[PDB]
């Protein structure tokens, strides 16, 4: 079907716009945001979550991709605010990290030039205009996307002990397993009236350009060993004329150019 792509091996984050072309538009992300560089908006509508409270689906499956563990959604999860009061579902979550220690950077976003060990992105699209995700990324349809970055923390984070858990279970490359019940709520910082917000892109191909991002300000923490399970996670990779197996590990794109983009900022 499409055409495999690397970061920094075979067809590099550098030449995807060679094949995947909208990689190449000014309207791209990861980027990185300064808060002082941003435009407070009163204007803003406050973030609304519908049904994030409630325990997750038991047909709620982890995946690992080879370039990510990607976990799909099978609740109502709705979601709104910020630009627009349109309500997007969530149905898609997935991790960027670095080599998992606490002094790694693995994000894909970054505050004040800082990045993270770790980053977990949540994309939504219109349930109305489209049937999937996938459909409505590939209908160019409007897409929400959330990015929540974490530091390491003293403690094992309980909120994402079943998330954990099924990074555990998907080591394998391609292996899909059942998660354990979890609440996505408590998923996001402590709290989320402070926020950015910006036009942007899907981080990998196909790039497509039509993502609003929300970025937290306020971190999650996990523990070391947490942090570590993710780094277990194996993939394949062409090396030269040979493909072999290896552990994954840096899975984020390099930051791109704002080209006078302007970054919102909820106010609090």
């Amino acid at each position: 079907e499409e055409i495999g792509w690397s970061y920094t091996g075979a067809l590099n984050q550098k030449n995807w716009g060679k094949k995947y072309p909208t990689c190449n538009s000014p309207k791209q992300s990861p980027i990185n945001i300064d808060e002082d560089l941003t435009q407070v908006n009163v204007n803003l509508k406050k973030l609304k979550f519908q049904g994030w409270d409630k325990t997750s689906l038991e047909n709620t499956f982890i995946h690992n991709t080879g370039k990510t563990v990607e976990i799909n959604l099978t609740n109502d999860y709705r979601v709104s605010g910020g630009v627009s009061e349109m309500v997007f579902k969530a149905s898609k979550i997935t991790f960027h990290w670095g080599k998992c220690n606490m002094s790694s950077d693995g994000s894909e976003h970054s505050l004040e030039g800082q990045k993270f060990p770790l980053e977990m992105q949540i994309y939504c699209f219109d349930a109305d205009r489209f049937s999937s995700f996938e459909e409505a990324v590939k209908g160019k349809g409007k897409l929400r996307a959330l990015s929540i970055l974490f530091e390491v923390g003293t403690e094992e984070n309980l909120d994402f002990k079943a998330i954990i858990d099924g990074v555990e279970s998907v080591s394998r490359f391609g292996k899909q397993a059942a998660l354990d019940p979890f609440i996505l709520l408590n998923l996001l910082p402590n709290s989320t009236d402070k926020y950015y917000i910006y036009n942007g892109s899907l981080t990998s191909p196909p790039c497509t350009d039509t993502v609003d991002w929300i970025v937290f300000k306020d971190t999650v923490s996990i523990s070391e060993s947490q942090l570590a399970v993710f780094c277990e996670v194996l993939t394949m990779q062409q090396s030269g004329y040979v493909m072999l197996m290896d552990y994954l590990q840096n899975n984020f794109r390099e930051q791109q150019y704002k080209f006078s983009r302007q970054v919102f900022s909820s106010y609090t």
